[PDB]
């Protein structure tokens, strides 16, 4: 029977301890996942209280992590979602993709709007991925692609 | 010689006016941007006031939208960026912008450190485009694509 | 062509100068909406400054309410929607349905997830009715019915 | 003699403690709601820190989920509601709701006032419930009943 | 027809005005009342923004202040309520209500389910007056009364 | 010699226990200020953090609670008072109160001013009490009295 | 008949002019108090929109502004009290006495019931001044005198 | 070698012990401060988190209060300052000298700089006390003095 | 005779209207300062409502401006400092200074109670410099120097 | 492999621990950057949890501080960065850096923009470092220099 939580801090707790047990292990996003069937981005966002994992994952990753059964019951829990402390990012890393939102989130409305209509992008028919590719000028780039299903509001 | 505002609403009072007169005129982003050189996601953030035009491409989009001297003049001022009223959008459409860092935001930063190092994803060294695709079991789909510049952090 | 706006206070300014004609007109919202084929609670929502009018609809409200041509333009934009001045309602009319998601929310919560799964009721796959129905014990009651689709969050 | 609380946390605490015996039992809130005699939306609430149980109920739902004398005792009290962390949720599915009032909640007032008079619909004298109905169009759809009374502001 | 607001502003700019001309004409809020047959704090909210006037007291009292027709109009429009600018009152006369809650405000809850059982005291099934009264240790006291309906919360 | 406090979670934290105790005990509040000479209403807000107990009515609360030596003297200390957890109560019962604020702050401002003068109505000089009544149409209504000294601001 | 505001902004704007005139005609303020019987830093916070003036002070300083009438009337009015725009000052010459409060908010608090009793140190029976001093060690300090009555908290 | 703090809980913390242990003791701010050489405002600053002691204070206090060695260690750290939960005081005895700002900070600006001159009063170079006295009307008077340098903003 | 202002928009809309003069005009801050004998950052800062400029500096800017006589008397004026509106800036060029806080805040008050001992680095007895550097790597570096006074905490 | 954090507080109690060691033992943060390789402001960043530690570096502080494996272990993490408790600073010290950009944060835009172009200052390819040298007027002074890559906006 599918079970749910209302309080984000049980999750977000157990992922400190994962990212300890991890560390302590010396171990990666990409392996921790490697083996599951699912996408590094899902299983890593369930490790950190952001999704559910099915069972036979929750029990692959619990054992990757050496977790006791109730961390590996807990990561099967549909998630009280919301992983920004207050509102706005203090960290730089997580802080840049809200500032893209500050410079271009009219333009994504407007150009949404334009291309589908009036609605939306969704945020859960959707999924997201992560890309390095080399940039010419020398470096790297990130690539991050968000792709969500247009739902449109009509009139009724 | 470089201009630069430091109150957003100056240039947010001009978009609205822009708004209108291209509701007016009943024309796109895409015309608008056509014939500027310049990709509608930069020329459309301009228009509302995220970021600066170019004299000549001001002047285009000037002629287009019958802007007096001075709206010309103020497209071309190196913006206050911050398009978003009060921190979190209430728009549902800029909305799920938000939601997509509330549920992956320690996702993405969780990923970038492994995939790049210690440091940031940029948001200046920075370039996004949209694009309208069908969903292969039916409906439409946008695939925003969000391209910067890994910008390590080491010891010094 | 589709025309977006991206500042609420235009529309909003917009909505009072409707609702200053409608109380010289001594017009109601069911009288405004009718003959329009749509749901008062659309064409509401629209006057209001959180809907798009199609555009014969604009023009037979705009005739009810005598607006001027950049009027008509305007309710035929797709809003910056956001009704609620700041975040939490002042007014107790309001106020009250803000409370039942204080109160019932995270109940709300977790009957989705085990009525349907893991996902959201929509907001944009969605519509409302208010229904004044007499209550059995005298009084009245509104029976406000928010009928939403359901999407799954799925692991991928 | 009816007992009060003042302070969520301990409530709140309790209904973390209530999901983790209900996940390791596997349990519904369907299956611990019946027998009680009283609706699964009031129940759930209850368990989430939202509702008082009667004693009856208490004990019942006490023995299902083994909990403790002083957790029973707990379930009784009237509670210190508040279930949304911080006025806005995080959780996508939760702030759906959040959004269906930032979009309709000037039109739920203005048609509130126009069927009833001036007032409130109530969200003491009030019930909802959640229903899981086919979409026509494929899928499944939740029709969310909130049933309120209406007190009118008269003059005095 | 009943006629309601959205934005607060529009009252409380009349709200602005009506105290101006209140001042020029040196009146009184009692003398404002008289004749009204409404209590003085039920005139005076109104004038306010704060409670809707009847049509022959707006009249009445338009005809006191020299209003214009639309002024009149607007006093009969049912409010956006919510005088508090913004949540927290800075005038030190408001401030001290504010702080009887801080103090008090568990107490009243408790002492409410204490004497009444669960639910709420109205603020909409609800009068207030203010009468001044001598001190006997010296000076003047102001006895404020709050007089609202008992609501109960029960399971269903 | 008076001791007092400077955070609120160590006397709320203490009250969280006094209410766990009352419910084991099922007291009621008139019960536990019996015999003290002071009013339920001091008393429970005592009890509650927001009042200090004379040393003889501590020990007696004491006794009936069965509280330690250190939560009887903790009674006894000048608190750091605030019930409210973050400004705007939560909880409905609470939130009525704070709601006939929103809607009568600025009467209660102007009606002060006009009876008494500039200044204010003390929440210092100052009881309250609260008042079962029956309803003549049928029911329960609560009539709370706020009871404070007018202090006026002079020049000067 | 005493008249008050119930919005600040309209006696915030009316010092704004004031501060314009008083620059033309360069004057200080004391200049402007000396003639009216008034302490400056009493009249002082009444063009600043703090204070009423008595009738004959806002005619002598009226004339000393060259203000218009309606103006010569708004400062007679009960001010709509609340200098700091919002709630933490930005000005670093207001900030430091914020600071003061930050650091030593709770020795006020501590030492006023050591000395006093429960209770508080009245900010309405209450008056302050500025006196510059030479500083031994070289420059000027401002001795900053707040005086105000004690009004004790005790048990009803 | 001068040791400092960037948490501002591990001191406040201990400021509850210390409280605690000075009600036990049945103690005063003035017999705690006796023998250091040191203001009462100065040690009770410290004491609550707000100021450092030197080593011997800090010894000679701990003795008083029976407090162990790393709590004496604490006390002679440099603090991570901040006595305000949350900005704004909840307490009214903190609450009135925040009140003293919202009505007076404009006009000690305004006399600073006419005194004065461009700059601010410091809250460093500074030192505050509080003297009880009698009121020639009756009853009792806190006098607080604010005693602080004047530091010139100055043109460079 | 020194003047002030108390609302910071007053100066904030002059720093529009000269922005948009100085863009007119196209002019460079580096040339308005010229001639002035004060540094490019107080000039600026003072055009942007930040300082007072002396008279003669006033009169200066004044004519290359080609600002009336109330504009010029406005920038004499001392100002209502405050330059981010709304705590946090929404301007990537600005923001990333409020970031270098985020990450060195604690840091910077740690080494300066180290190195100087308890008390602060002023923001009054203070300069600030910006010189462009440049990177041996290749672009260009900013070096902006903050060089402020320690004044010490000292016990009393 | 690298590893990193998500919630600030794991790495903010290891930094209390740490300061608490330090202080115990006496130590500077000079002396324990020394013989690190590292700049004493990176390596007192990392300390208070802003920065990461190589492992040598990490091996090397931990034996000076007599930290345990898992308090090694999480030096080497990638932080979830964010000193500020809430946005603005409560300490003097650290507040006085926020004022500086309060005071210039849009001159360092004007600034900047008329020096490099439209971009912005790096705050991570930045370092910052604290220098004490004597105020020629007497007493000391601090340097902090902010040393940042212009990284341009351009046209796409
Ligand atoms: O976002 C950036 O590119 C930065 O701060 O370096
Ligand atoms: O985000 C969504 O998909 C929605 O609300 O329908
Ligand atoms: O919500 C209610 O029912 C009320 O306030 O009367
Ligand atoms: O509330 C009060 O009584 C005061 O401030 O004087
Ligand atoms: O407050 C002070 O003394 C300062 O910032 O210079």
């Amino acid at each position: 029977m599918i079970q749910s939580q209302i309080n984000r801090n049980i999750r977000l707790d157990l992922a400190d301890a994962i990212l300890l047990s991890k560390a302590k292990k010396d171990l990666s996003f990409a392996e921790i996942a490697d083996g599951t069937g699912l996408a590094e981005a899902f299983v890593t966002a369930a490790l950190l209280g952001q999704q559910a994992l099915p069972a036979d994952a929750a029990r692959l990753v619990g054992a990757k992590l050496d977790l006791d059964e109730d961390s590996i019951l807990l990561l099967q829990m549909i998630p009280l979602r919301g992983c920004i402390d207050d509102r706005i990012p203090t960290d730089p890393t997580m802080f840049r993709f809200y500032e893209m939102l500050q410079v271009y989130g009219t333009t994504l409305k407007a150009l949404v709007h334009e291309k589908f209509g009036d609605g939306i992008i969704s945020a859960i028919n959707f999924k997201l991925d992560v890309k390095k590719v080399a940039d010419p000028e020398g470096g790297e780039r990130a690539v991050i692609t968000l792709d969500g299903k247009y739902l449109p509001t009509k009139p009724f």
